[PDB]
């Protein structure tokens, strides 16, 4: 029993994180059997960032520009080209640590496991989710572009982040590993700014679930409730509409618990009108919205 | 910027760690150089807890009794003894992944990584602190005993804890890797019961710190106070008391932010006297306790 915001374990990915410099600028980079995948704004001055066009500036550069670094070995390029928002290196090595591994995208709702780091060193792992605005709200310091976040699906490493830049609001935005941002940002510095935020309903649900397997019942009630008139409460409190496949998809929890789910969504409709009355649910006094259904299962059964 | 509960790198550890199986029972262990250490009770039957007797139980064991497996491979083992509540397993080949490391005993307050693992595999990363009456609230499911917590100290794995069991309120109790219990708890199923939990008061203060830097200030006053006068406050609320030694550790903290500890004592003493009234800090909307001064360094500065 018990309950932790747990991240994945990072070992597979550690072995494959390099740093690259180009000019004065050094950031970290994914090294993948011989190709380094790197942010393309490694290329740019602290000056070329107000305004860059990146096909001059890599036009502009030479394989022997890219200092690549695995620790104490230097990694020789040998080629490089550039894929949407990210930079493809060709090294003379394959990297004999390569795990099986997929570049996936993901939807907004689900989580993932990032391995902070800086000059190509892993400096912490955490877990959080693709908010609905496409920003993730993570914890990096200046340098940690190029770090990546990933699940593990048994033996196969799922790539689904690298992290390119912090916007003011001090969220942080970035693209899937063929180089295409999530959410409306741009690699170059203007005044973007994230888009409204939304709670994750399924998340919520999922989350109180597992209250209710480690004990937590006092928020349950005997009333049940309708798919539209939940949604109708949802929507007054900023909180994703609910479907019928976030109802299957909670079934597991539903049946280990015996609480069906437009149950536990009356519940929910309480918890919003009423609010905690200075009760916590799993040690927050707040509904945690960054738990999957799926992360739910792995914690609380297997 | 931004701030998340941040375990470390796990890779270093994933690499040592093994199943054992005696009899019917099977748990984690850890392989270090030619050594495999893991909980004593891997001897019981699921009987033998009401009451066992470990010399007994183990002088009616040979090496053969002891089924060890680093994924694949099978070891084999060559000796075996018993130091307080942890076995320690010859084996006849070294771990050829064994990192630098020591093993160290923690405080309360103190905070570490927990690699949780199954059948000898790695499931998940967290972090959690020590608690004042020496229990941990961390999330284990049957089978996880023989998890262990870390720190990384630049190259080298400190290892303080292995986890045994879980109490019947649900927190989880364990050794040092000498076999040493943290608190007042032994290897056998009885009525044991963890005593009063109390309020990390330094690692409450290290968050507000973090708060601030994080560009959360709604909770700052003009005021100060005394160690005397805020330790009387603190008594009132279950919070630790608070010592010269936590004021100096703080120092960084204070110095990066312009704000004096005792003047931080003095939101602090606030808070506690009128609650949060709504608001929250660092996406919380109760006052965290588990990061120390050092955690919020690592993460807030590097």
């Amino acid at each position: 029993s018990g309950f932790r915001k747990m991240a994945f374990p990072s070992g597979k990915v550690e072995g494959c994180m390099v740093q690259v410099t180009c000019g004065t600028t050094t950031l970290n980079g994914l090294w993948l059997d011989d190709v380094v995948y790197c942010p393309r704004h490694v290329i740019c001055t602290s000056e070329d960032m107000l305004n860059p066009n990146y096909e001059d500036l890599l036009i502009r550069k030479s394989n022997h520009n890219f200092l690549v670094q695995a620790g104490n070995v230097q990694l020789r390029v040998i080629g490089h080209s550039m894929q949407n928002c990210v930079l493809k290196l060709k090294v003379d090595t394959a990297n004999p640590k390569t795990p099986k591994y997929k570049f996936v995208r993901i939807q907004p709702g689900q989580t993932f496991s990032v391995l902070a780091c800086y000059n190509g060193s892993p400096s912490g792992v955490y877990q959080c989710a693709m908010r609905p605005n496409f920003t993730i709200k993570g914890s990096f310091l200046n340098g940690s572009a190029g770090s990546v976040g990933f699940n593990i699906d048994y033996d196969c490493v799922s790539f689904c982040y690298m992290h390119h830049m912090e916007l003011p609001t001090g969220v942080h935005a970035g693209t899937d590993l063929e180089g295409n941002f999530y959410g409306p940002f741009v690699d170059r510095q203007t005044a973007q700014a994230a888009g409204t935020d939304t709670t994750i309903t399924v998340n919520v649900l999922a989350w109180l679930y597992a209250a209710v397997i480690n004990g937590d019942r006092w928020f349950l009630n005997r009333f049940t409730t309708t798919l539209n008139d939940f949604n109708l409460v949802a929507m007054k409190y900023n909180y994703e509409p609910l479907t019928q496949d976030h109802v299957d998809i909670l079934g597991p929890l539903s049946a280990q618990t015996g609480i069906a789910v437009l149950d536990m969504c009356a519940s929910l409709k309480e918890l919003l009108q009423n609010g905690m009355n200075g009760r916590t649910i799993l040690g927050s006094a707040l509904l945690e919205d960054e738990f999957t259904p799926f992360d739910v299962v792995r914690q609380c059964s297997g």
